[PDB]
């Protein structure tokens, strides 16, 4: 079997993209967060907090003939942005661009964080990391992912993200219309629970290439490119004006500045990301300094090649026995 659903930016920066995923019986269409980074899939339902519900649609089990209660099982889960999410379990079935899994965990949401609440476009998570990071207790459950795998074409599924438009999500094949050149793959480290891999260097603008191994995850759900404080000066030092702001949480450039490119090495191939996708806009609304797409990880612990990166690439997620990433331009 494979799948394929289109993914869209919930708005006009390209804050996250959001894929409509099919759950219960009749289907009720939530559009969730694809986030490789984590391994819940949850979403907002009939049991959360009514006051932490602001826009966004609901799964409602007791509508569905094909949900079951997952008996004693419940979930709690926090993000690197601080937000956080929890409640109980159902199972049901949950299909994505065509393709089912039944008895899919569906975790149902009690309580959300005020993040979560003030966005209402996003209806919950789908989780596409390791399902050794589930947060369900007191048995842990697996990811859409790893329960579609067995029955999948081929056990990958690819993340194709559009800058300022539409892309896709596919499982189960690599449609080779989709990128160009070839794909080059790397090696991945579960040990984690993430899509972690190495990148050979990295350029600014036209800059020489810079070999240097940078480890870090392949995250769809993180919206920005997250490198070492080296990495990330040499390339806000290209841009007049630019610094790292204390206050605003981060590198801000002036809004009137034309961004370099960045490229990132994967193996002996290069993806470029144009400067353009780097800008963020104004820090607040009519605001001439704008927010930069490439900041600091220090202090995270990791390293994140989150959309700001994968956009500028195809990108599959190699699910074998051994996984690996691929990379191609586009």
């Amino acid at each position: 079997s494979t799948g394929s659903a289109t993914t869209t930016p919930i708005d006009s920066l390209d804050d996250a993209y959001i894929t409509p995923v099919q759950i219960g019986t009749p289907a009720q269409t939530l559009n969730l967060d694809f986030d490789t980074g984590s391994s819940d899939l949850w979403v907002f339902s009939s049991e959360t907090t009514a006051s932490e519900v602001d826009g966004q649609t609901i799964y409602t089990p007791s509508k569905s003939t094909t949900a079951k209660l997952l008996s004693g099982a419940t979930w709690s889960i926090s993000y690197g942005d601080g937000s956080s999410s929890s409640g109980d379990v159902y199972t049901d079935t949950v299909s994505v661009g065509g393709l089912t899994v039944t008895g899919q965990a569906v975790e149902s949401a009690k309580k959300v964080s005020s993040s979560f609440t003030e966005d209402s476009t996003i209806d919950g998570l789908l989780g596409l990391a390791f399902s050794t990071l589930n947060t369900v207790s007191p048995t842990q459950q697996k990811t859409f992912f790893d329960n579609a795998k067995a029955s999948l074409d081929s056990p990958v599924f690819t993340a194709d993200l559009g800058y300022h438009a539409p892309g896709t999500y596919n499982f189960g094949f690599i449609d080779t219309t989709a990128y160009t050149g070839s794909i080059t793959y790397t090696a991945v480290s579960t040990k984690q629970g993430f899509w972690e891999w190495t990148s050979t260097g990295y350029a600014v603008g036209s800059g020489t290439f810079k070999s240097t191994s940078i480890d870090g995850i392949a995250d769809t759900g993180t919206t920005l490119l997250y490198l070492p404080a080296t990495v990330v000066s040499a390339y806000w030092a290209q841009v007049s004006g630019a610094k790292s702001s204390s206050s605003v949480g981060g590198y801000v450039f002036p809004c009137s500045a034309t961004l370099p490119s960045f490229t990132f090495g994967v193996g002996s191939a290069r993806i470029v990301i144009p400067g353009d996708y780097i800008d963020f806009g104004p820090i607040s609304t009519g605001s001439s300094s704008c927010f930069g797409g490439i900041q600091s990880s220090a202090g995270i612990g990791i390293n994140i090649f989150g959309d700001v990166a994968l956009k500028a690439a195809f990108v599959v997620f190699n699910g074998a026995t051994t996984p690996t990433l691929g990379f191609a331009s586009k």
